[PDB]
């Protein structure tokens, strides 16, 4: 079959628009020609538009380079979920460039583009065939674009001579499309197809927000190709059916803007570990001064079983979490999916094979003040057993083992954070809490009771509750069910409790059940995502406030507080509003989709190298510090009364 | 552009092959024209040659039907992942059927190949069209064929009326080249490339072995297509760069052989749920039987928080895993990806949202065992208890709750195996052995020294033997430094526990070290993947050993043993050695890719359900229930001696 692609081949022109009718006995040909020279990225943009009426009888469109052939029809076909389908009318895609060098010198280019139908009557099209002006980014300046499902876009970027590492941030005005974002290298074809763009690069699916960080030396050339393919349907990204608008004739265009921004430079990774270490090695300092002015001024003028049952505890539970996360970076890694782990993407710092090292150094305070409180609580043991050659130190040991259990769990946690990994950090003091609570009453003995067993009680129901928790989801009334027996029981656990240890006495039970009300109205306005989270945190307040009725109640005239004390007490409120604020700026979430807890992340502020969530690291761990201070050296002034004062 | 293929398509015949030449101004058009009956299937595939000359200028192909536009280019060239590229010189492809239905009618069918190029001077080709005869694959009829990473394959598969589940059971000869198996719904387009083949349906990448298994009710029109997929490089499945044969003209031929298998009925299910229940409810059946017959004939003629503690311990240990675990299980069902979990797919048996329920339902054993030995011992303290108004019961309590907890690890690791969660089920052991080992020596109390302080020395070098284990994984010589030293240390543990508690002293020790040597041979003789687990055998087989010396010294005449304790060390030695035997039989393992793992996959012979790792399991509670019982009742004669005897 001998046939002359010249002899129809109609010699077109750019940036025109061609109509035509074809079909079974007629096929359409056309020859672009044009010239690319050295140092200069051209390129080509082809787009086709055909009526709906052709639905069993497409038009096929064929596009023949010198290495390359590409070939689509129209109306565009896409496949739903549940057994639907959604044709698109206007179909646009950009043809691999091939860039020429100086040595190479100015190439000439031949282009065809066939259209063909097997239509019986005929088939209408529209075509038109351009050139991109705007197809090579620069560094920090924005570039907007907009994007369809059946019209995928791409860009061409070069790695400065000096910049080493890079940002893209893409921003969109409205989610719903959602779409995905893909870097690729250089070498053609370049995959911008629903079905196999993940393939090759790194991906991100977004909805309003994305970031992706870069390295130059994984790019020969020191360029790359940045994709954006939109999809059919928002289910993927915690989306119902595909929302169509009152104009539409289908068509999902997103909109998008696009920045590329040069990263810090290690001065700050410099500056901000010398920070984090001064900052906290100053108590140290502080301590150390202290002993020694009043070493210079004032004084011129039985456990070890229960300290190393938690030593093997904690050592056997944290070793095979860190085996986990240490296998899910690999895989993160390795594989470029970036939707497995729920980093900040907007301040995460890379080192090494670490995704986010500032999420992992900012729990530098847990494990320092944790080792200062254990010294502490040494030194006192010492010196109590050589006078006496004080009765909980124990418990004490346990506070400050578990305070660096939390920060080393934290750490291990913030490797990559996802929907598998706060249970681990969550469930380990609910451990230590129960063995602490046992312990204690064990030793306490019951004498009378000893109290009513509430405590017993209590655990149990907590018990339960996680159990629950766990079988059931959000399941209809269950979730209020629960909420409301939760806040039920602690409300009536605390009124026990106070009541058990006189106007001073129903007033204080009546503060307790009213704070115990409000925070059941806080946990009304906003679900709580977790439960075993939020009964920690509802234990953890209500101790400091059963510690402020014991305050309150010791400083009515009865006894006396040294300047330690109150000083502790002080730092303890001080310290804890300042970390309640920061609490509750979330910069990602895994109750929703990546998208989702994409769409919240935020850059940092403190150094330009710490976000909220470090801030909120740093006060916690103080707050907690002085905490435990305060309950320590509670009772200083008792010590006046000599022969066994209280222990 | 008024161009006519007619003019030129030459009406071509199936089954020839055609020969052409064609270059920049030639164009070769083949019009195939064919018909489709109704309640028949027929696939057309298309065949391309053309000499390797033809590398900046390939011969384009392009393949038009009524609904479909396919193309490509010949020799096709796919990128290495260091930097290689290759090149083939045939390709082929089957295009998408279409069934015609009886309503339908015979459809009258057409299909242009156009082939093109860009040579200057000239590009040779070769083209062949056939019909295939052998499309439809049939019920247990094993089918051969040949594939090759530019000419995938793939059959279409009908569900028979009465069958509701089957498997797809693939086998090669040899590996290398490694390949995806691939099953996806009847609707067009296939994607049969190695860029989108991972994309809708469930597939499992294969070097030797491949199973799948599916339910109709997932399939709308019950019938579905299956792909085979060869891939250019053999990294992803633990090879090395292509493999270049003698032969290798590049081509990677891999030979294949299909069976589609039905699955079993649920009265399997039933049976074997029935028979796992009572095997082991036999155990109850005889212990009350035993205890009824002494209570007719012989008759007639403290420990609370060290029991708690464990609980706690126990519970706050399993609920993360037990997430993690279900998450695991969610990821897997949904998104289609089996190179997850580490299964034996010839006998992973479904039930629910479970993927393999035969794994789990056979550990039955460990939780009723448990269970049993506990109201054993519970008994037995209650009765010494009312007597007095026999001093480790909490060393047994222990014991049972280990078992248990070990029980329900190992359940909940097999849910979805893989290369995070064997350290759980390993660690946990450890925790509860250091805990009961710390509590023994203190309760001994130094009195003397006690004993020489071994027992921590040798936990601690357990502790930073794991920790190495954990940093270097299989480096260089720091495996066999740390294999020796721990068979060292082993060694020399048990020389001093044996020579601290005469020529029978001399006599067991020589044995014993005898015994750690041929460990150590062991062990040389093959590399152990995991260091925790060889830990924790070595010292269970240690444990046994010591045991063993204490009977043998015991019955040197100087006391006596009742038939209770020879009749359970004899059934110990015996259901370790059955138990023993099993345990040497892997189906799998994460130590390598998933299709070397699946390279050992196995059918399963008890009843149809169960492996060789489910009678493992029951036979290692068993082994273990038996030496429980052994160490507990081993002192029984010792009774006779009054006025406080031996506790
Ligand atoms: C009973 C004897 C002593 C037992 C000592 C161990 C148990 C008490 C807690 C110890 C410290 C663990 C850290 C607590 C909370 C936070 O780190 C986390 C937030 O990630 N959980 C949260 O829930 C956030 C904190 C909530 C704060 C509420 C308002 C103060
Ligand atoms: C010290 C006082 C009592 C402490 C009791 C708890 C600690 C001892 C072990 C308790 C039983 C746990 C099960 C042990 C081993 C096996 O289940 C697993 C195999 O998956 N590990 C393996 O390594 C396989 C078993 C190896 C067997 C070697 C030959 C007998
Ligand atoms: C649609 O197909 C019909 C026949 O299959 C075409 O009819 C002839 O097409 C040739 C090719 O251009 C013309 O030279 C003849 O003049 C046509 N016949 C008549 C009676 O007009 C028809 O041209 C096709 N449609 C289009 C738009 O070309
Ligand atoms: C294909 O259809 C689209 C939409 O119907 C056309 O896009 C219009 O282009 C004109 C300029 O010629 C604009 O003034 C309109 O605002 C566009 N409509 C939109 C964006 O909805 C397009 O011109 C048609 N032709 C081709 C070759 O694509
Ligand atoms: C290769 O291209 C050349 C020119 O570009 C072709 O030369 C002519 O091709 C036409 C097409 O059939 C013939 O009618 C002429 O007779 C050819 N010229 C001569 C001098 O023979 C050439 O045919 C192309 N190669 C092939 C195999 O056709
Ligand atoms: C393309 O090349 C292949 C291999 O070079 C050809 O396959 C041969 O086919 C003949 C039958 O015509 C067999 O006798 C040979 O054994 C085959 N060689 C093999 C399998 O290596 C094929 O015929 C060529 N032509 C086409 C159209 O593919
Ligand atoms: C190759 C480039 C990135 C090197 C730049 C220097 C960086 C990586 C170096 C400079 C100082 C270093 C820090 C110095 C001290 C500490 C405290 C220690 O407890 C953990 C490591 C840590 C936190 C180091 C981390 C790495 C660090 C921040
Ligand atoms: C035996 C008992 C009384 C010991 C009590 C512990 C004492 C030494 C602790 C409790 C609170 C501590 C202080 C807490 C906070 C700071 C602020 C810091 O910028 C300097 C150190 C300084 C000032 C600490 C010095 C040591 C300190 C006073
Ligand atoms: C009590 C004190 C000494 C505990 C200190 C624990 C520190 C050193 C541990 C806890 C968790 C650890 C991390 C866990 C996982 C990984 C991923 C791996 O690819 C690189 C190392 C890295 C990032 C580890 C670095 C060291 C680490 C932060
Ligand atoms: C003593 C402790 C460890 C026991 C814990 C048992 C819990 C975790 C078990 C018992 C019954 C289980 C449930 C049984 C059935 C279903 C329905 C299924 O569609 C999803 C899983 C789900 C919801 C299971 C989740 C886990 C579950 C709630
Ligand atoms: C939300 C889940 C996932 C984890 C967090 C839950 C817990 C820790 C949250 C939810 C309810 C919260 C409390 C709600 C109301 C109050 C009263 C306010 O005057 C101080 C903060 C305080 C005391 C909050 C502290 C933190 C808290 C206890
Ligand atoms: C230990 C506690 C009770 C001491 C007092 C803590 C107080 C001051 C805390 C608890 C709840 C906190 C508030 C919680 C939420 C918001 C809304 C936010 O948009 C601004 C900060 C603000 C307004 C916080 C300010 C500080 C706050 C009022
Ligand atoms: C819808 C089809 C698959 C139903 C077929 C019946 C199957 C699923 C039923 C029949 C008997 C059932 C078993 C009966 C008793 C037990 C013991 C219990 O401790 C766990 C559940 C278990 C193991 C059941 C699992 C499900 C089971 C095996
Ligand atoms: C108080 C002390 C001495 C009690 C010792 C426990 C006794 C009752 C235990 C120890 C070993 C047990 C036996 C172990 C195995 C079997 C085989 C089984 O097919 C029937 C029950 C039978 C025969 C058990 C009966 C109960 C048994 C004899
Ligand atoms: C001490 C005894 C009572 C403990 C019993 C534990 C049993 C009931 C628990 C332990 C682990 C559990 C499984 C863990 C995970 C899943 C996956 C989920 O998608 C379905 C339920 C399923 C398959 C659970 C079924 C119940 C299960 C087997
Ligand atoms: C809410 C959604 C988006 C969360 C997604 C989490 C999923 C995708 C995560 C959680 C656990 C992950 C797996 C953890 C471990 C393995 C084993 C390894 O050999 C390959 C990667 C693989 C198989 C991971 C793939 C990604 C994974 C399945
Ligand atoms: C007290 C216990 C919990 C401390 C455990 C510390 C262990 C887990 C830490 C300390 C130092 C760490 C290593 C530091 C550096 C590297 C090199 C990197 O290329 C892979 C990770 C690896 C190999 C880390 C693995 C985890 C590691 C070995
Ligand atoms: C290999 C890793 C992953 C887990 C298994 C390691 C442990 C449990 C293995 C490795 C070495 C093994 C031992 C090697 C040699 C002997 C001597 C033989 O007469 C009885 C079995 C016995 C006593 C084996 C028992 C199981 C064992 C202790
Ligand atoms: C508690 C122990 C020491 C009691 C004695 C157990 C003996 C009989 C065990 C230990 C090691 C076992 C062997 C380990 C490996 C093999 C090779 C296999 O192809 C056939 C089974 C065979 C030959 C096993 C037979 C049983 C065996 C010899
Ligand atoms: C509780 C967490 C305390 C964190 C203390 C400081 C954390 C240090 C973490 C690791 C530093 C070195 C490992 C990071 C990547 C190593 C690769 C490399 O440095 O080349
Ligand atoms: C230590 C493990 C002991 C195992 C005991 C028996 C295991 C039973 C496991 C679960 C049975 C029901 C859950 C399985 C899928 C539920 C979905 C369904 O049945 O419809
Ligand atoms: C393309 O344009 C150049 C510029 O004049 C011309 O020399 C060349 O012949 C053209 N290509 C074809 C195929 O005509
Ligand atoms: C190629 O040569 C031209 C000729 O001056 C030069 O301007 C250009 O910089 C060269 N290309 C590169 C990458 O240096
Ligand atoms: C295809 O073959 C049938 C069989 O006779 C014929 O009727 C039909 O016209 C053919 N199609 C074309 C396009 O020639
Ligand atoms: C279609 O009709 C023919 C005509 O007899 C019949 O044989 C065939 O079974 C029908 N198809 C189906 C799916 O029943
Ligand atoms: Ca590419
Ligand atoms: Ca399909
Ligand atoms: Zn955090
Ligand atoms: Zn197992």
């Amino acid at each position: 079959p001998r046939r002359d692609p010249f002899d129809a081949a109609r010699g077109a022109d750019f940036d025109h628009v061609y109509s035509g009718v074809v079909n079974l006995s007629t096929e359409n040909i056309y020859s672009f020609n044009y010239t690319s020279q050295p140092d200069q990225v051209t390129a080509v943009r082809v787009y086709v538009n055909s009526s709906s009426e052709n639905l069993n009888y497409p038009v096929l469109v064929v596009v023949r380079q010198q290495k390359e052939v590409l070939s689509w029809q129209v109306p565009l076909l896409f496949q739903g979920l549940y057994q639907r389908s959604y044709n698109y009318q206007e179909v646009s895609r950009t043809l691999c460039p091939s860039e020429a060098t100086n040595e190479t010198g100015p190439l000439q280019q031949l282009i065809f583009v066939d259209v063909a139908s097997m239509a019986p009557l005929g088939a209408q099209y529209k075509l038109l065939v351009t050139k991109l002006k705007h197809f090579q980014l620069r560094t920090n300046v924005a570039f907007h674009f907009t994007a369809s499902p059946s019209q995928p876009q791409y860009f061409l970027y070069k790695f400065p001579k000096d910049v080493d590492s890079v940002i893209i941030k893409v921003v969109s005005e409205m989610a719903y499309p959602c779409s995905v974002v893909s870097v690729q290298n250089i070498m053609c074809p370049v995959y911008d197809l629903d079905h196999n763009v993940e393939f090759n690069g790194v991906y991100q699916s977004m909805t309003k927000k994305a970031a992706i960080t870069l390295q130059k030396k994984d790019f020969p050339g020191e360029q790359f190709f940045v994709v954006f393919v939109i999809k059919p349907e928002d289910y993927a990204c915690g989306g119902s059916f595909f929302i169509q608008e009152k104009e539409n004739n289908l068509q999902r265009k997103k909109n998008l803007e696009v920045t590329i921004v040069p990263s810090i430079k290690e001065s700050v990774y410099v500056k901000s570990s010398l920070f984090s270490v001064f900052i906290f090695l100053s108590f140290y300092l502080g301590c150390l001064l202290v002993g020694f002015v009043h070493y210079l001024r004032f004084q011129r003028k039985k456990y070890k079983i229960y300290f190393w049952n938690i030593i093997t505890i904690a050592v056997f539970y944290a070793l095979p979490v860190i085996q986990l996360v240490i296998t899910y970076q690999t895989v993160v890694n390795v594989t470029g999916n970036q939707d497995i782990c729920y980093y900040n993407f907007l301040c995460a710092h890379p080192l090494g094979v670490l995704s986010a090292f500032n999420n992992i150094l900012s729990n530098l305070g847990h494990v320092l003040l944790g080792f200062l409180f254990l010294l502490i609580v040494l030194r006192r043991d010492i010196l109590h057993r050589r006078a006496l050659e004080p009765k909980h130190f124990g418990l004490f040991y346990a506070m400050g083992i578990a305070l660096m259990m939390e920060g080393v769990l934290s750490a291990c946690y913030h490797v990559c954070p996802n929907y598998s990994n706060f249970q681990f950090d969550t469930s380990f003091m609910y451990m230590i809490a129960g063995l602490c609570m046992l312990k204690l009453y064990q030793t306490r003995h019951p004498d009378i009771n000893a109290s009513a067993y509430s405590a017993y009680a209590s655990f149990a129901v907590v018990i339960m509750v996680t159990v629950l928790g766990v079988v059931f989801g959000k399941n209809d009334v269950w979730f209020w069910v629960i909420f409301s027996a939760i806040h039920v029981l602690a409300s009536l656990a605390l009124s026990t409790q106070i009541y058990y240890m006189y106007m001073d006495r129903m007033v204080l039970l009546v503060v307790g059940n009213l704070v115990n009300w409000s925070f059941a109205l806080f946990g009304l306005i906003y679900r709580p995502r977790d439960f075993a989270s939020y009964m920690l945190g509802i234990f953890i307040c209500n101790l400091l406030l059963y510690l402020a009725f014991y305050i309150i109640m010791k400083l009515r005239s009865s006894e006396k507080v040294l300047p330690v004390p109150l000083f502790c007490i002080v730092a303890t409120a001080v310290m804890w509003a300042a970390a309640l604020y920061f609490f509750f700026q979330n910069l990602s979430s895994w109750e929703g989709t990546p998208a989702e807890s994409r769409e919240k992340n935020r850059e940092c502020i403190l150094l330009d190298f710490f976000d909220d969530h470090d801030i909120w690291h740093f006060l916690s761990a103080t707050a907690l510090f002085f905490s435990f201070l305060v309950l320590l050296t509670l009772d200083d002034d008792l010590d006046v009364v000599r022969r066994d004062q209280i222990p």
